[PDB]
């Protein structure tokens, strides 16, 4: 119903705990959620009292993907202009999260499907419950994986695993997701919150500027030659010298 | 002896089971096999009753590599023209398989060596028997790995593993091959056929066009920046909308 | 004290065993060590009696990184010219090792931190003791990882692991380092020397030219498209035909 | 100049959107106000069925003198990082919108084009200059790097030597030199510019609009691909155009 | 035009293979028949010890007007995907053969060069045009993307602005404009073209054929490499040439 | 020519380092002796507070005829691989030093510039030629690939067709042709060259030296990046320049 209600958050000990807030719709990404998430992330980003952001979900799912009724079906009804506007709302918030000024953690307790892979990749670190499920079920509906999820699978997992994942549309458990490096770790659901809290409260004790430069450097040197990456990392250290 | 006899196949339940058919020569890739394999793959590719291709081998080996007598030794005897013609016959069928219209599965029950790595990579998915052996033994004969196998090792396995594999020329078991993501899975030899059959018969139940677009997208976004891969995957979905 | 004493070596059975030799300073890379290491590596490289190089360390550490007193602190005291001269001394020896004419093995028995990642990556193969520790603790001192270590973590380990490694500054054990393919293998410390000796004495029995071409090809095809890598590997084999 | 909505003007005539920078007394410098209004104007026009081509011009004697130093660079680091990052995003976002615009785009450069103007200059598909136009990256003289990705604009459009002199020396190129080094398509006397741009925009609106979009996007994209990858990509583009038509 | 083997002609004179497109009444449009015969002709000639250089010319007033719409685009989607993919492969395969040819290659472009002709134009190492030659990508006017990777050909050879106008506007370049924007090496009056191409082909056959091959391949390859990677690659190329000689 | 320290000369006048190749009777061919001395000279000058710009010229009628065949190619494979690799490293290392020099660099090319001279030519940020200067890659005539990464130099500076003819045919370009194909910035009569180079070097020393360094490095670097990655990179460069100033 109300756009302002699709996303919730709490600041606790300098950690922004941000939640998808459509628990009855498996936290599907509707245009309303896409606009509100950009709004929340934008307002939190440069707060001097927010050192780390955690992205979680209300109810049994983390994020079941794009809301096919509001996002794919209802949008296309107003044509190209509608499709493009709704596309831009989803892509721009995934990008703002991916390049966030503060370190970002995905806390993935349940369903993570399709167009949820964008936000999953946009989080620097990711912790799953064993009972979480990760899947690209789009092949079974006759479409390509949502929201660049193919590129997410290829940049995080071994090529053979990404290929099976996309082609067969079967789910990975929390443990399998960790094993194939889609996420950092898997643990029982009742341990997840405390491990994430511990990771978040460790990062806020570091120099926040250093953590930003260091996480951007990992993402960036992935797309350079070794020889270009060496010169780049020196140029980044020079810029870090100026922020600090 | 006869070029037409170097390759065998059977269509069963819309699956093309294609076999290397030189069981007494460990299914080594001779110029004759290279020309016949292109011929079979070309004729099967666009059949409306062929939804998936499986590449297997007769006898104890999957493929022991290039046939040094027919392919390397006897060819060089007619010089550059001979070398180039024989090279093109091997590379062009690996490429036709790698970009095949239908999904492709390697069913690897035994020896997979050297220039077999091209066909192995060209198959979208790969299942091995535990008793299978994978190796790049070329370093021990004083040459570089056959048929782009160095690039196959680097695109599928962790750099440190690819380096050992190439430099030491030792074999990986079925289990090791799975562990380092050269293949999707390893299982006892007496379970292999049934697992592959199950995978193949699952894919033919999907939209064949979607599976094609989805497998090409995995291979392609491996060689793009994240930002270019996002725009590309939208352009692919537009093309899929037209095939279907 | 004496620049000539910062590095030690022994030739045994055509293997150059090269050691960092500042055991009391955890083999930290000082400008003196950087100049002497280039000198030793340069003199050993083209010896017809040296078939493989092993890089080890005296005392409890392999290499704790850059010597903050001599390399970072004392250098900056003579400004840009001093910083640049000291940078070039470290980068040029890592590069000479990375492209070494002979195969290179890292024998890592203990601490491997920060700017040690350059030399670690520059070794083609790497074997660790279980009791070894690998870390990028720089985030905790407010700086980026030393000496391109970010790019080393990204080229060897899964992206999610590299990200945690850089951001949290926690150590990986020998076993974890092997599991995430920072090194080839981990084993108890009392087995390390004998495994490395065995690997080294296996490589010197191969055609030394072939091993060189084969190790350079792994490093190079990592930064090419599959289609460019195929043509390149043929051009390399043509050059190998000429050396031999 | 001072109310946000006045900082940009447009008219649509015969399916051509004529968009003008509208801070003529400030030589059309890109202030945060102009950056926000330009995005809103380009966004509203992009998908209209009655807009076939967009022309980007400027009021007064400048096309665009670059970024408004007083509002965009100062009154922003006033609010620290958060203000710098917001003003940066407003500028980079509308250049990106124009660069990947649904409709073909034309720069009509009659006068001064400096610094951060190079982003919009490159974001236009085609560009036509007056002989009396002047193009420059004077930022080296102010002790800073060229604004708004302009170094990359000079490297993608001009020969490397020319780009190198352009960045290092901070000297101006005439309209004729900008045509010669392919910063723009053509240069002509100022009194002929509008008639030539009008003729190009009218030629484009007669073509299949969806074909023009796929074809202009193809040129931009295959610049960053290997030949072998570009061959496949262009086939995939044609299949999407088949659907979109 | 109608029997497959008649669709291409050649003569070898003084170690120069003079290959001509031979559908002059169809302005040498690339039909599946011509595509298959061209591969067979280029394949037979490539490794002859008596062929030092290949010149690609055309009979009649066209070099190549592009793809044969009637045979290559229609009578192929007649057989659905399988026919489209077979006709595509026949065209792309012989362009690739010519692009990586063992011997140096020269385009001799006297007349019309349009659309899918750009693939063979780029596959030639060198190109010499008549002043009266015309180069164009008119596909935008027919509602389709340029045929046969031609967008990439225009982007790799010409400045981006020029490539952009070329694709979007579908207007022709004269021989003189094609030389100016480096689509071709040189343009000259039609009555001088053959004598100039002959002089270049004769200059090349006096050089070390293996050296010419490694050197032309090096130019093509280092275009897609970083400077630092190109430095190593060129050393590795010299070591292969040492062996091959 | 014969004592190592005599193989290079320089003077520093008004914060310009004028460095000259000094084997005039050997047309300034790059021998191992010259390669070692050039590194030592460039290394000593780079970080002086009184050196704002470096000009690389040559004594006698040549700028640089390329590598010294007699010392660099022979008397090196005399010592097998170890000698080849040492002489190679001496040449490639000082070209790299000049290419990434702390101060701006200018080639002053009055005469012959051939082969392995192309590495230093490209390593200079700017280049000014005499009309009577001659640029060539004649290595094809000697049966070898162009020396010292020169193929890559021709591909990064000139249009691909021009680079292809240059490598394959081994013919010379005049100073005027080298300016036209953007191998150099400008060509002028030999009696004007020194005054023009002096004027450029004096213009650069008035600018903020740290700004010139970041800006010239930006041009070189964003050539090997996507547009989207270049936009972020240039922001990161500005933040480093903020610190370094």
């Amino acid at each position: 119903e109300r756009e302002e209600d699709t996303v919730r958050y709490e600041i606790v000990n300098n950690v922004a705990w941000v939640y998808y807030n459509r628990p009855t719709k498996r936290n599907a990404q509707s245009p309303k959620l896409n606009r509100q998430m950009l709004k929340v992330l934008t307002e939190l980003e440069f707060r001097d009292d927010v050192g780390v952001l955690v992205l979680g979900g209300e109810g049994p799912a983390w994020c079941a993907g794009m809301d096919l009724k509001e996002y794919f079906r209802e949008t296309e009804a107003e044509g190209l202009a509608g499709t493009r506007k709704a596309q831009r709302e989803a892509y721009t918030w995934w990008e703002r999260l991916r390049w966030y000024q503060k370190p970002t953690i995905a806390m993935v307790h349940g369903w993570c499907f399709g167009g949820a892979y964008g936000p999953l990749f946009a989080c620097d670190l990711a912790f799953a419950a064993d009972e979480a499920q990760f899947g690209l079920s789009e092949v079974n509906w006759g479409i390509l994986p949502g929201g660049g999820a193919t590129k997410v699978a290829v940049d995080l997992m071994p090529m053979r695993v990404a290929m099976y994942h996309a082609m067969m549309g079967e789910n990975l458990s929390g443990q399998d997701a960790a094993r194939y490096n889609l996420v950092n770790e898997s643990m029982p659901a009742d341990q997840l919150k405390a491990r994430v809290k511990q990771v978040a409260e460790t990062l806020i004790q570091k120099n926040w500027a250093t953590v930003k430069y260091t996480k951007d450097a990992v993402r960036r040197v992935k797309e350079m030659t070794y020889d270009n990456a060496e010169d780049y990392l020196i140029r980044l250290q020079e810029g870090l010298n100026w922020f600090d």
